[PDB]
């Protein structure tokens, strides 16, 4: 019942892997995630722009402007 | 019943592995993701834009705008 | 009963793999995912957009606009 | 009953594999997915643009716009 | 009864394997997907536009406009 409500994850002997129940929300743009595992090894680059929303009985008359990222210079070095 | 409600995960002896119950959300644009594994190996690249939007009694008149990443540069090393 | 409810997953003894109950949502532009494996390689690579939305009563006189990535430059070394 | 509602899945000893249950919503663009497996390989390389979109009493007088992308470079290397 | 409900998968002792209850929606474009199994060896390389939707009651007077990926360079290595 209600409104926008959100029940719970991993209780009562808990188990299993994943991404639940978001709303409106943003979840990357250059990341990693790793539990539970042996000699892992990862990369992630990124230029990106992610934009989100969610709205009951609103989100009205309204407005929401991005401009992404322009003219940058980035390095990064090695791992031995 | 009700208005925009979400039901838990995992939980009662949980198990199995993946993705669920996403509204006006975004996921990815560079990323990795790795559990109960053994000597995973992972790379990723993105140049990338996403938009997204739920609205519910809502979302009336209004107004969502994105200009995407522009003239960059980037440079990642080596992982021995 | 209600409007836009989404039920659980994974409970009670759960198993299976998969992606569900997405809704106005995004899934990708560069992403690896990997559980309960041994030694999975994986390899991605993304120029891309996305533009997604789900509107119930809603979604009226309204506007999204999108423009993609221009004029990037991207290098991610060697893994050994 | 009701509008829009989306079931459970993967309870009560839950099994097998897929996807389901998609409304208004975008999966690929450069993508790996990979459960209960051994020595998996994978490879995914795209230039892609996605648009979608699901309306019920909504989407109405409404707009919904897309440039791709537009003259990037991308180099992604070995992993021996 | 009711109007664009959708029910559950995978149940009560699921099993099985594919695709089901897509309204509006786009999967593909460069992907792979892989459960329980042994050795997978996938590649997948897509250049591709997809464009997607479903209206009840509504998609009325609009529009829904996309112009493809132009001009665009990339390269992905060796897995050894």
């Amino acid at each position: 019942g209600g409104f926008g409500n959100q029940g719970g994850f991993g209780n009562s002997r808990g188990g299993g892997a994943g991404l639940g129940n978001n709303q409106g929300s943003n979840m990357g743009g250059g990341m990693n995630f790793g539990a539970f595992s042996i000699n892992p090894a990862m990369m992630a680059a990124a230029q990106a722009a992610l934009q989100s929303s969610w709205g009951m009985m609103g989100m009205l008359a309204s407005q929401q402007n991005q401009s992404g990222p322009s003219g940058n210079n980035q390095n990064q070095g090695n791992m031995q």
